[PDB]
């Protein structure tokens, strides 16, 4: 596996960029996010060509927005799906981890 980033990295949407910090996620398996594709490890950017490269649609497996924000029955864990579970146990973090504004993702 490539080196984990040791600084926040950009996650570019069509119109917003959110910084993603690996450090809070150190106990999360890499593969939870960097899921296998065709049975093989991959660490390419989520919005890479051939992956979640629809940066404007809100739904569909190609939609970057959907795979970040869906709280529905997806095939891998999205940011908001896991954060919803975290804030159930740590409700002081509700705005920080799930808010659409003034959150840690969208300050
Ligand atoms: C979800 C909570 C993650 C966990 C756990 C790990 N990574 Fe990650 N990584 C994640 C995102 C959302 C991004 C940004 C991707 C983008 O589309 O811009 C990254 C970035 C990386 C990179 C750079 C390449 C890339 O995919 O952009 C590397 C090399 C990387 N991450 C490695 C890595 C490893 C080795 C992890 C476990 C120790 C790991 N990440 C965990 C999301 C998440
Ligand atoms: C191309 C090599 C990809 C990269 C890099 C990433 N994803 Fe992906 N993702 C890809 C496929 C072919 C699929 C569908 C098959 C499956 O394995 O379920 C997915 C699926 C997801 C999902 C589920 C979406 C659904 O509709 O159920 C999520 C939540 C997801 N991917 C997230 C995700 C993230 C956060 C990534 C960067 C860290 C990422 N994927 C990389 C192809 C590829
Ligand atoms: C569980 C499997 C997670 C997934 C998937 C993602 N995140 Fe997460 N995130 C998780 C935890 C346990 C925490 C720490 C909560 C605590 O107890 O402190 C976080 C934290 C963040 C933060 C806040 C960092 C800070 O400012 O302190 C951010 C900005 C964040 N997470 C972003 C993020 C994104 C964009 C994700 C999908 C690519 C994502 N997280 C997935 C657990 C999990
Ligand atoms: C971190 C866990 C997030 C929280 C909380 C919320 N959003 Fe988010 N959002 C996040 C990322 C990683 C990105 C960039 C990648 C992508 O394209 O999804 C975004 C981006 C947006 C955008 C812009 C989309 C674009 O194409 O530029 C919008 C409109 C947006 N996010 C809305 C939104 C809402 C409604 C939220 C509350 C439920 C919310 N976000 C929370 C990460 C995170």
């Amino acid at each position: 596996a490539p080196a984990v980033p040791d600084k926040p990295v950009e996650v570019k949407g069509s119109q917003k960029t959110v910084m993603f910090p690996h450090a809070p996620h150190e106990k999360v398996e890499c593969v939870t996010c960097h899921h296998l594709v065709d049975g093989k490890e991959s660490y390419a950017k989520c919005g890479s060509s051939g992956c979640h490269d629809d940066l404007t649609a809100k739904k569909g497996e190609k939609s970057l927005y959907y795979v970040v924000h869906a709280r529905g029955e997806l095939k891998h864990t999205s940011c908001l799906a896991c954060h919803s579970k975290v804030v159930a146990e740590k409700p002081e973090l509700k705005k920080d981890l799930t808010g659409c504004a003034k959150s840690k993702c969208h300050p």
